């Protein structure tokens, strides 16, 4: 059917689908262009995906699931593994050297969930956000990954679309996506394509190039554990410090509240990167005490300063690992809602002496933008092909006329079989005799051509030169032999030759070397 | 060089070469194509080998050596080893556990030589015969060994050729090499070979198989003091016995006299095999008394009878051995000087019911000639390889045309880099648009090929059906990269695809599935 693109992201995921010449980025049923990978299962036992399992307030975060892509194709001892169950505040357990997530489902029953079981409910939820829209049942996708995937994280991402019900066609890097969103793999030369994607939990820089249709990744770096939630987290602490001071009242270790800051200090710091102060209230927000507090912008970067300071540093490494110089870099892409804060657009603009980056393509939408293009060719693949092939001469066949001249009448790339004639005449007053010397080739001398055959017609009346007429005729019949006639048309009188293909054969190398001299008259 | 074949044989060697398309078996000094495997230690200190030692006629019996192979890689304890001796006109000793021959050189000087040191005499003397016809150094050979033998028998040979100055390339089976003298390694299906070769000693019956270019030796018996030796002691016992009634002269205890006697009625025994009497003369053989008897056929058999008929017992038992019938016997090889006996073919031909064995190859020459045939092959292995490998197409490239019939534009196993072109057209009367599919594979609808891709050519302008020219180019590059451009020949507006391997790269699992209906159309 029609084929969605799909950024499976770390924290927010985007289903955008190729539809009437354009990309449509989908909202969600709560009106959203992107849709937090979450997953929560309440004490009730109802599941919640997206929006409602990430906003949802509860006393218990051990049974709300998210990174699900940092655990996706690994093996339980991998050390990524155990570094990022540390902070996963839900339960992470070894079965048959594999991770998965365990919850509480409803009534203290126990599930364990692979972590492509946790992805595949959140492709169900971006599946069921393109069929709201398209009002059709959606089949086929196209699915990003990091480009630092290997074959079992890129395997387990396409078994997570399996199990949502997807035909996962291909799976594509993220930064390729994005350079495809901005059209920059139709481009010609060799072009060098600085990613910088700053998302909610990682920082991914990439080094592509484009030449000749051909995309590679040269080199990868960044920070897996830097993005827009740990800006969030130093503003968290900062107001968590300054409402304890005002107040007495210590917000940590109450979960409920920690959330309902959490939400409204994403928004300040969304707000901060349009305008240079942003209030944070929330009605009630612990025991009947309202929180009011305003964030500047210079305050939320102070907080932050040597986080943005930090990305630079992969930027850094890959272009020593592509062994290129900062003005080798053609094309810079900005990906991840964070690359909207104004000091990281200005830390990178600087870093490259002023070149602006891609602009047009709101950030956190550009990789299922790509996957959307990419989406719409391979919905191709169920065309018809409405092309007829054509039967045709390789090269011009003529004859020699006075000076050793090519008289084509048949012209390369003619239909076969066919019948073409022209109208010859005498050179010489009286002339008694014609030789009819059957040539093939581009040439416009005969003495550059190759010669097929000879005939004469004899017995031409006597008439001043150019009177007579003598039609020439070639036939090329359903067997592609060549039959040449010559005609007096005031007589009646004339000779055939037939031309086999045996021992005046040219091969196909001698053809293409005749056919470099075609289109020159 | 040039490899040459010997039958290091136990009473007569032959070597051939193959030489300018044909086996040459090669006459010795003495115009023989067979050698005595024979060394004679005279009085005075001179080495005699061949027919010199053989045909030396001596009061002393001591010091012609002969019968080596029955020696040579045996232990002295073998029981075979006690056997012999007892017969062995020459000393026989133990040294280390190993049989030495035990010689007078020269003015009562002991020499001891293992059996292999006689041997390497005998092949230096074959090695010369062969040096002599051919004019140049001979430095490698095939030197042939009853089927029976054991790894140190067949190391004592190849040591023995080492001492003669003789690479000996390979060891083979006696019964094998004739075999192959035969042609019959170059034959279909699985035969059942029975090859009888009784010689100047010895007995040997083998029953080969030949399946599919493999040899397999199944089962071999006969009788290892059964030979043409023992047919002349039967008409030796005749005549000494004849002479001493007819002139009281017993022969017998004076060796120069029975020595003249044997040799003239071994020559006597191949003239019954083409004739029915023979005369045995020899001008003052005993004291001034001349030797004058004719020997008939029947005498000649009358005298052997038990003998002859004692060869089909091991025929009889290789059959049982080999688990076959009579009729299993697809070829019967007759290998041995012996064989030339009509009583001998006769014996053989009723007990395989009329069967015609092999002819065409002296019977004494064949095993020489099967090892020439392999030394031939052998003389290959200093031969250049003057084959290019070719890169090529692995499956047809090609478009999908209207009825979704594959095009091909690239044909399975044509060279690459490549680039191949051909003409389409519309067809529908001002049809605008072209959609491309490229699909790889061998069948005649591109339904059952793998599609590599698609993209459209728009805004053809319009035409009738037909008459629009779309040029659709392959091109291969250096890298294997398949690149499709199709372009209006009447505007100069084009399209491509580059195609990459990434994901959707048939496994060589599938493409050997593919490869089996090439050759289809
Ligand atoms: N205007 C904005 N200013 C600052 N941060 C933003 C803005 N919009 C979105 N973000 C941040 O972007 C992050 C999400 O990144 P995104 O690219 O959507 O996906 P992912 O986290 O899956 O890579 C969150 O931390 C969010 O707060
Ligand atoms: N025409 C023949 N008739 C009978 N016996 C023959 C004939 N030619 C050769 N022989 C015998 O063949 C024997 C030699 O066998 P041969 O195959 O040459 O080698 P080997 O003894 O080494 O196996 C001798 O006994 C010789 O007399
Ligand atoms: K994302
Ligand atoms: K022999």
């Amino acid at each position: 059917g029609t084929v969605v693109g799909i950024d499976l992201g770390t924290t927010y995921s985007c289903v955008g689908v190729f539809k009437n010449g354009r990309v449509e980025i989908i909202a969600n049923d709560q009106g959203n262009r992107i849709t937090p990978s979450y997953v929560a299962f309440t004490p009730e036992g109802e599941r919640l995906i997206g929006d409602a399992a990430k906003n949802q307030l509860t006393s218990n975060p051990e049974n709300t699931v998210f990174d699900a892509k940092r655990l996706i194709g690994r093996t339980w001892n991998d050390p990524s593994v155990q570094q990022d169950i540390k902070f996963l505040p839900f339960k992470v357990v070894e079965k048959k050297t594999k991770p998965y997530i365990q919850v509480d489902i409803g009534g203290g029953q126990t599930k364990t969930f692979a972590p492509e079981e946790i992805s595949a409910m959140v492709l169900t939820k971006m599946k069921e956000t393109a069929e709201a829209y398209l009002g059709k049942k959606v089949t086929h996708a196209v699915v990003t990954v990091p480009a630092y995937f290997n074959d079992a994280q890129r395997q387990a991402t396409k078994d997570a679309g399996t199990i949502a019900g997807l035909n996962v066609m291909r799976i594509i890097n993220e930064p390729t996506a994005a350079a495809i969103a901005y059209g920059l793999d139709k481009r010609e030369g060799e072009k060098n394509i600085l990613v910088f994607d700053l998302g909610g939990g990682a920082f991914d820089v990439s080094l592509l190039t484009i030449d000749n249709g051909v995309f590679e990744v040269v080199a990868t770096n960044g920070d897996t554990h830097l993005g827009g939630e740990d800006f969030d987290q130093r503003v968290m602490e900062h107001f968590i410090k300054l409402y304890k001071k005002k107040t007495g009242k210590d917000v940590r270790k109450d979960n409920r509240a920690v959330q309902k800051l959490r939400r409204e200090v994403e928004k300040a710091k969304r707000a901060l990167s349009s305008q240079h102060q942003a209030r944070i209230e929330i009605e009630s927000f612990f025991e009947g005490e309202d929180f009011s507090e305003t964030l500047t912008r210079a305050k939320f970067e102070e907080l932050n300063m040597d986080l943005f300071r930090s990305t630079m540093k992969p930027v850094q490494k890959v272009l020593e690992d592509s062994d290129l110089k900062k003005s080798d870099i053609d094309e810079i892409v900005l990906v991840g809602g964070s690359t909207r804060i104004p000091k990281i657009q200005q830390l990178v603009k600087e870093f490259f002496n002023g070149k602006e980056p891609s602009r047009g393509i709101n950030p956190d939408e550009a990789v299922a933008y790509g996957a959307a293009v990419q989406a719409g060719v391979l919905s191709g693949d169920q065309d018809t092909g409405d092309l007829v092939l054509l039967d045709v001469c390789p090269l011009t066949l003529g004859i020699e006329t006075v000076g050793g001249v090519m008289t084509k009448l048949i012209p390369r790339n003619t239909v076969v079989p066919t019948k073409k004639s022209q109208i010859f005449s005498t050179a010489s007053d009286n002339q008694p005799t014609f030789t009819i010397k059957v040539y093939e080739g581009e040439r416009p001398l005969t003495k550059d051509n190759h010669l097929l055959g000879t005939f004469d017609l004899t017995g031409i009346p006597p008439a001043p030169r150019g009177v007579p007429q003598i039609e020439v005729t070639f036939e090329i019949d359903v067997n592609g032999i060549l039959r040449v006639t010559a005609e007096d048309k005031g007589t009646g009188n004339k000779n055939k030759i037939t031309i086999t293909n045996d021992q005046n054969r040219l091969t196909p190398e001698e053809i293409e070397r005749m056919v470099n001299d075609a289109e020159k008259f």
